[PDB]
């Protein structure tokens, strides 16, 4: 009776999920929704069991009673003796990236420029940068800071969606799923790489994984790290190698969430699923790899080494931390106690 229903966001994730479902022998089956919020609703209704969420979405799900179950864990440097599944998470660096050729663009001259965001409500793409901007300008009119943007999830007829391109046909403009060309970490970075936007709000890893031949994708194969600069909060610009000293915040890792009454069951299935399809899995790269999808980051981030257990059985507030949680609450005053559904 240990069957788990995963929630896929958009048709590309659905496709990957179906493959996983086939290989799992129906231990995992798939539900699909157009947006992450819709997937959250499916979980609440008990029509789906779980999905992997960015920190920003964990906050939404948390208010509605969903709980973190396992966290994405990437390549470490320390803790190297301890196993991946037991190793603590280090969190990723949220950064703002610009073209080197775009001289004189600093943090202090971002107003009226063109911005690329992963999606509304996400940590590096929205919550961190817009929280900082709202704070600095003392205004809730974050919708009027940049001249134009691609922020998937915003009103398709607003300036916040002006730069979004939609799918292979121009349909689904600004939808918060991989159908939108400039959606997510990869899409937001592509938005910058193609000079549609002036700045991209992504995490540190995105820059590295899509430059100097790390990505064989059409738009990325010719990109060089040296051609990019990170915007620091002190008004300086640094090479992408200096992320440790030039980031906007440290973000809590993406995590699997489920309804609390299903948490234990979801955990045991997943631990077994990754033994089969994880980084060193029995059937990866032979038959299926759960953490691969050609830089598209479908279901999970492509740089995920393993899903790790969470020390101290944390609530959603403890995981994201009190630092990050307070930032979100303040930004959400612009747009204390309620589930948003
Ligand atoms: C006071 C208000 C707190 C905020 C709200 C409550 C949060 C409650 C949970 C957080 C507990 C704090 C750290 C405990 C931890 O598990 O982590 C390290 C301990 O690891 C081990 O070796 C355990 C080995 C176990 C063997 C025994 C079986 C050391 O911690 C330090 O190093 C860790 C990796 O080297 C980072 O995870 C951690 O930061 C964390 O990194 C991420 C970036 C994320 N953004 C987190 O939000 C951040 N921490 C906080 C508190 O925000 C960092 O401070
Ligand atoms: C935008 O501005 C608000 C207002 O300052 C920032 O919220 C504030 O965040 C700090 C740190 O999270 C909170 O201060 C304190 O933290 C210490 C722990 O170090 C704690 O001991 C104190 O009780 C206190 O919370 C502060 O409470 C909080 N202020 C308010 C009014 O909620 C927010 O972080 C800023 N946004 C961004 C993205 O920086
Ligand atoms: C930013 O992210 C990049 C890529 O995720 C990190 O570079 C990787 O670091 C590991 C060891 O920590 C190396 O073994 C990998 O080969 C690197 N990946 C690539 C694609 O080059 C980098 O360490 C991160 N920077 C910070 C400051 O966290
Ligand atoms: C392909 C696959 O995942 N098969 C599993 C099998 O290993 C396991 O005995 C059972 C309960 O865990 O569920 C099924
Ligand atoms: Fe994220
Ligand atoms: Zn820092
Ligand atoms: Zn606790």
């Amino acid at each position: 009776y240990t069957r788990v229903v995963w929630c896929a966001v958009g048709p590309e994730e659905q496709k990957k999920c179906q493959q996983w479902s086939q290989q799992s022998g129906q231990n995992v089956t798939c539900a699909t929704a157009s947006t992450t919020d819709d997937c959250i609703v499916l979980v609440l209704k008990g029509e789906a069991d779980a999905l992997n969420l960015d920190g920003g979405y964990i906050y939404t799900a948390g208010k509605c009673g969903l709980v973190p179950v396992l966290a994405e864990n990437r390549k470490s440097s320390k803790h190297s003796s301890l196993d991946c599944v037991l190793r603590p998470t280090e969190g990723y660096l949220a950064v703002a990236v610009v073209k080197k050729a775009n001289e004189g663009l600093t943090w202090n001259s971002l107003k009226d420029k063109k911005s690329c965001h992963t999606a509304v409500d996400r940590t590096a793409g929205w919550n961190i940068p817009m929280g900082l901007i709202v704070n600095q300008t003392g205004s809730c009119a974050f919708d009027e800071f940049f001249s134009q943007s691609c922020a998937p999830g915003a009103d398709p007829k607003s300036r916040l969606c002006a730069l979004c391109a939609g799918d292979d046909q121009g349909l689904d403009k600004c939808v918060p799923n991989s159908k939108e060309k400039y959606y997510g970490y990869t899409g937001a970075f592509r938005c910058l790489a193609e000079d549609v936007g002036d700045v991209a709000f992504v995490k540190n890893d995105t820059v590295w994984e899509n430059t100097n031949g790390e990505s064989t994708a059409d738009w990325a194969k010719n990109l060089k790290r040296e051609d990019f600069r990170l915007l620091c909060l002190d008004g300086t610009r640094k090479p992408v190698t200096e992320a440790q000293s030039c980031h906007l915040a440290v973000a809590p890792n993406h995590a699997v969430v489920s309804r609390s009454d299903r948490a234990a069951h979801v955990e045991q299935v997943l631990l077994h699923q990754q033994a089969l399809f994880g980084k060193n899995g029995k059937n990866c790269p032979d038959k299926f790899c759960l953490f691969k999808s050609e830089t598209k980051n479908l279901l999970f981030n492509d740089n995920t080494e393993c899903l790790a257990k969470l020390g101290g059985r944390p609530t959603y507030e403890e995981y994201l931390g009190t630092e990050y949680v307070t930032a979100i609450a303040n930004l959400k005053k612009c747009s204390l106690e309620a589930c948003a559904f």
